[PDB]
C-alpha cells in the first residue's frame, strides 16, 4: 500500500540477539564460518515479548533506538512480537505461557499490554512494528475441537482485541499472526480465516494501524517455491505467496486493504520435513532470504525474520515439565534445550546452510 511501515526507517538491531550471535560465533571453530556467523548480528530480527519479564528490555530498546536515530540523523524502527496470551498455544502439547484463563488470565494480559503501551508512549520518535500473538487466532479457525482452544476462544478474541485497540492508541503498526500456507492456506480454510480476521479488525475499530497479517512466523515454508515441497500434497497453495495471493482479495472485499509480512528466517532450506505440521527445531534448516521490502508482491510489505534462528523451540527431553513430543520427532534436531534458550548446534547449521549464503 501507500504506507509501508519500513520505508524511510532504519531497523533497530536486537542487542539481545546480537549478544547471542556474538557468543555463538566465537564458539564456531572454522574461522570463515565464524565470521559469517558473526555478521548475523547485523540482520534485523523481531524481539519476542513472551513474558512480562521482557517488558523492561522493550523500554531499553526504544530508548536506545531513539538515541541512535539522533546520533545518526535517522528514524528508527523497533520490531516486537506480542506473545503472552492466557492459555497460550491452546492446541500444543505443552505451552510456556505464564498466564492462565483460570487465574485472572485476561486481566493479567491486559496489564501486560498496558505496561508495553506505557513504554511505547514515552518514545514517540521511534516507530514500532508488532506481530500480534503467533499460534493464537489460527487455532480458532481449524482447532475448535481442541477443548483447550474451544475454552480459550472468547479470551483469545478479547485479549487480541485489547492488544490491537490499545497499541493502536500509541501508533504501533500491527500484523496479526495468520499461520502459514499449510495451516490457513488450504483453500477450504481461506474463507473462515478471512471471516475471523475481518471480524477482529472490525471489533478493534478498523484502525489504519492494523496493517494486515504476518505469515510463516517461526516456520519454514518457502515464500515462492521452485517446486512444491512433498509435504504440501493436496494444497494448491504450497508456499506463502500462493496463500497470500488467495487470502488478500478476501480481506479486500470486506473493506480491509490488508498487507502482509512473511517470516523467512529459517526458510533457506526446503524439503526438510516429513509432515507439514512438524514445526519444532526442524533439522537442517538454513537462514533464508534476508529481510527486505523488495518482496515482489503488491500484498507483502516486507520479508522479515520474526523467529530468531538459534533459539530453541522446545526441549527434546521427555522428562522436562515443558516437553512437547513434537520436539523428539525424527525430523527434529536433537538433543534440544528448553524453548528460548540458545541451541548452538542448530545455529551453526543455520549459518552453514544459509541460502542465500551469508
Ligand atoms: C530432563 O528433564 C528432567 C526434569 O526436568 C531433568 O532431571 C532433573 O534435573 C534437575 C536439575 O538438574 C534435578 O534437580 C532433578 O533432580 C532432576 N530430576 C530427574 C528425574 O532426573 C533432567 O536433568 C533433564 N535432562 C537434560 C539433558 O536437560
Amino acid at each position: 500500500s501507500a504506507n509501508n511501515p519500513w520505508t524511510g526507517f532504519q531497523i533497530f538491531l536486537s542487542p539481545y540477539y546480537a549478544n547471542e550471535v556474538a557468543a555463538a560465533a566465537k564458539q564456531i571453530t572454522d574461522p570463515t564460518l565464524s565470521s559469517k556467523a558473526a555478521s548475523v548480528a547485523n540482520i534485523p530480527t523481531f524481539t519476542w515479548l513472551d513474558s512480562v519479564a521482557k517488558i523492561p528490555d522493550l523500554g531499553t530498546y526504544l530508548a536506545s533506538a531513539s538515541a541512535l536515530g539522533k546520533s545518526t540523523g535517522t528514524k528508527q524502527l523497533v520490531q516486537i512480537v506480542i506473545y503472552d496470551l492466557p492459555d497460550r498455544d491452546c492446541a500444543a502439547k505443552a505451552s510456556n505461557g505464564e498466564f492462565s484463563i483460570a487465574n485472572n488470565g485476561q486481566a493479567n494480559y491486559e496489564n501486560y499490554i498496558d505496561q508495553i503501551v506505557a513504554q511505547i508512549q514515552q518514545f514517540p520518535d521511534v516507530r514500532v512494528v508488532a506481530v500480534i500473538e503467533p499460534d493464537s487466532l489460527a487455532n480458532l479457525v481449524t482447532n475448535l475441537n481442541v477443548q483447550k482452544c474451544a475454552n480459550a476462544k472468547t479470551t483469545y478474541l478479547a485479549s487480541v482485541n485489547y492488544a490491537l485497540t490499545n497499541l493502536a492508541k500509541v501508533g504501533v503498526y500491527m500484523y496479526m499472526d495468520a499461520g502459514h500456507a499449510g495451516w490457513l492456506g488450504w483453500p477450504a480454510n481461506l474463507s473462515p480465516a478471512a471471516q475471523l480476521f475481518t471480524q477482529v479488525w472490525q471489533n478493534a475499530g478498523k484502525s489504519p494501524f492494523i496493517k494486515g497479517l504476518a505469515t510463516n512466523v517461526a516456520n519454514y515454508n518457502a515464500l515462492q517455491a521452485a517446486s512444491p515441497d512433498p509435504i504440501t500434497q493436496g494444497n494448491p497453495n504450497y508456499d506463502e505467496i500462493h496463500y497470500i495471493n488467495a487470502l488478500a482479495p478476501l480481506l479486500q472485499q470486506a473493506g480491509w486493504d490488508a498487507t502482509f509480512i512473511v517470516d523467512q528466517g529459517r526458510s533457506g532450506v526446503q524439503n526438510i520435513r516429513q509432515q507439514w505440521g512438524d514445526w519444532c527445531n526442524i533439522k537442517g534448516a538454513g537462514f533464508g532470504t534476508r529481510p527486505t521490502t523488495n518482496t515482489g508482491s503488491q500484498f507483502i510489505d516486507s520479508i522479515v525474520w520474526v523467529k530468531p534462528g538459534g533459539e530453541s523451540c522446545g526441549t527434546s527431553n521427555s522428562s522436562s515439565p515443558r516437553y512437547d513430543s513434537t520436539c523428539s520427532l525424527p525430523d527434529a534436531a536433537q538433543p534440544a534445550p528448553e524453548a528460548g534458550t540458545w541451541f548452538q548446534a542448530y545455529f551453526q547449521t543455520l549459518v552453514s546452510a544459509a541460502n542465500p549464503p551469508l
